[PDB]
């Protein structure tokens, strides 16, 4: 059984409407995580040399729930901007007790992202006793939101349509559904190397730009249905990812929290 807290220091996503300014801006690959000034969070930018202009804008430790960033792109190459927990010190999901986000963006519109592009949480977690050495490597996604494509409204979910692989089943958390998905990537980039990789995605049903993610209830649930992620979690980031396109992206609040079963606070910012 989990309590969620009912700490005064978490802030209301519903009404955290004000744009923030005056944040530092990064408009290079990172190489990987990178740290933040006064904050516990990392970013990471993954900006192809070969793609065009893009940037990660950090908005600082002191507003926006310590997290929040605006990102753009401008014909990316499959852009990913994100920022959160660095973990990738030899420790199960578990070990990190309840984790959640609290979030508020707005965004460009329809069909500015490509074909794929994803909001919401984003991650790897490494399994060294994987039954399969294609699942020793998991990279994984709780998507909120997207921009939608030509084929598809960014207000309806996306689906295997767009992430490939297979249906695993769903599930209500957060006040959605969300179908989970898992796909194998084939030789493909990754955070060990262009390999053999799977990936897993819980998309949310009912696509929003403001909430609570539940993070714990998505790791659980994947277990549940044998989609293990293993004794190495490497990060927990909010992320947006851009397959190609013009747009941006703008958090208004991001704000990650940890609290125990009981439902007492372990982390939180600012």
């Amino acid at each position: 059984q989990v309590v969620k807290p009912t700490d005064e220091r978490i802030i209301d996503p519903s009404t955290a409407n004000t744009q923030l300014t005056g944040g530092v801006t990064y408009n290079t690959t990172s190489g990987g995580n990178k740290p933040l000034a006064g904050s516990p969070y990392g970013y990471e930018t993954w900006i192809d040399t070969g793609g065009g202009v893009c940037s990660l804008t950090w908005y600082g430790a002191d507003q926006g729930g310590g997290a929040a960033f605006k990102a753009t792109w401008t014909n990316p190459h499959d852009f990913l901007g994100r920022l959160g927990y660095f973990w990738n010190e030899n420790k199960p999901y578990s070990h990190y007790e309840n984790i959640y986000c609290g979030f508020n963006y707005t965004r460009s519109g329809r069909k500015t992202a490509g074909d794929y592009s994803y909001i919401g949480i984003y991650g790897w977690s490494r399994n060294p006793s994987a039954s399969n050495s294609n699942e020793r490597l998991i990279e994984y996604y709780i998507v909120e939101d997207w921009f939608g494509n030509q084929w598809q409204a960014d207000t309806s979910p996306m689906g295997i349509n767009t992430t490939g692989g297979t249906v695993m089943g769903s599930f209500t958390v957060d006040g959605s559904s969300y179908q989970i998905i898992k796909n194998t990537r084939v030789n493909q980039p990754s955070i060990e190397g262009d390999k053999t990789f799977v990936q897993y995605f819980s998309i949310r049903q009912s696509p929003r730009k403001s909430g609570t993610i539940s993070i714990t209830e998505h790791f659980k649930k994947w277990e549940k249905l044998g989609m293990k992620l293993g004794d190495n979690m490497y990060e927990c980031k909010f992320l947006i990812e851009a397959g190609a396109g013009e747009g941006f992206f703008d958090a208004r609040l991001i704000q990650f929290y940890r609290a125990d079963n009981e439902g007492n606070i372990l982390q939180i910012t600012p």
